[PDB]
């Protein structure tokens, strides 16, 4: 498995903590996009690693008269069309809720706004799994009508294994 191998290669050649703690980065960014990765191919759904939102409105809507609007800069993970409702979609791995409301309150603020002008029904959906207990847990009613069952096969061992090493290699 080469991600694994490549952090493996950077941890044992990283020799100070500040070094290590963007390799920590860097560990819970491929778990996070190893999650999104596996939710996506069980609900098959197409995968993407964070689209501008000026690029989903002209996916769903392309004669929208774009220059019209004030687009913010926002880059959400991924997002579904039905041909009725945009749901704006971001993906969590955490044992915790905070991460979760911290996204679902940042992503509520920048796009639900614009496209309202716009006139495209739009929601946030948050999907989070607990790296200890593989359980999810969802935010948005639309994406739970959906997809009332998330066949999902999830292992987040190696994510573990690897931060372990950066734990054990900075223990004091």
């Amino acid at each position: 498995d080469p991600m694994y191998e490549q952090f493996l290669q950077r941890i044992q050649a990283v020799r100070t903590a500040t070094v290590a703690k963007d390799i920590s980065a860097d560990i819970l960014e491929a778990r996070h996009d190893y999650f999104g990765r596996e939710l996506c191919r069980a609900l098959d759904i197409e995968y993407r690693n964070n689209v501008l939102l000026d690029e989903i409105i002209l996916d769903v809507y392309p004669g929208v008269n774009l220059m019209e609007y004030n687009v913010p800069h926002v880059t959400p993970a991924n997002y579904i069309w039905t041909g009725d409702m945009l749901l704006i979609l971001d993906y969590k791995v955490s044992v915790g809720h905070d991460s979760t409301e911290v996204t679902y309150k940042k992503y509520t603020t920048l796009i639900l706004p614009v496209m309202q002008e716009i006139g495209i029904n739009t929601e946030i959906c948050i999907i989070r799994a607990n790296p200890v207990t593989n359980q999810i847990s969802i935010v948005g009613e639309q994406f739970k009508r959906l997809f009332p069952t998330i066949p999902v096969e999830l292992n987040f061992a190696r994510f573990f294994e690897l931060r372990k090493m950066l734990l054990d290699k900075f223990a004091d």
